[PDB]
């Protein structure tokens, strides 16, 4: 269950459990505001939106999403919509471990500071 | 077990079972030269080396890593080594049914065309 995942997660953040496991939660890491959802069914994916520096190139860029050991690897990419970018990972929620959701967002912020304090965001 | 994952694969691409399964196997699907390999173990890796339309900023090919409904969409990367970019997707080999990996290679080829079957050995 993604309610049960969430929940799991937020004790492990020492965060309190709010009465509404909304669709979409927020979780702010020190300055970095995370959003964490199930999307499509049956898998849980994490993102924020990571400030970029100007001098990188697109190679440069591209770069940070090359395939590696960690399949929590955060993915860079570009939201044409809200006209910015979008640094997000992924995985299954049918294979959690108890683990495994902390360290997906811990991995995703790692990604951004490439580029804890908790609060329930 | 990656071997016989493979080896499904090949039954229904029509290509022959090649003796003794390597552990980058090449597959050609129309122009789009792919590979296939298990890594990290438990995991199934497919990638292409597509060629890129130079007038693409930053903003419009990173775009094409956005998020979807479907984890078999392909990732745009680069390699500073081998100074070019890949194309790539990965699903896990304990979750496979007997259509994913024909289906990993149909969105991996997909995703070569956006950035601009037959079947052989590579």
């Amino acid at each position: 269950s993604f309610e049960q995942a969430i929940t799991q997660l937020f004790q492990q953040l020492s965060l309190s459990i709010p009465d509404t496991i909304e669709p979409v939660i927020g979780v702010k890491v020190g300055e970095f505001a995370c959003h964490i959802t199930e999307h499509p069914v049956g898998q849980i994916l994490m993102f924020t939106l990571p400030s970029l520096d100007n001098n990188d190139e697109k190679e440069t860029l591209l770069s940070h999403n090359i395939f590696s050991q960690d399949i929590l690897k955060p993915i860079l990419s570009w939201d044409e919509v809200g006209g910015h970018p979008v640094l997000w990972n992924r995985q299954p929620l049918n294979s959690l471990d108890n683990n495994s959701l902390y360290t997906q967002l811990e991995m995703l912020v790692q990604g951004a500071e490439r580029l804890r304090s908790f609060s329930h965001h």
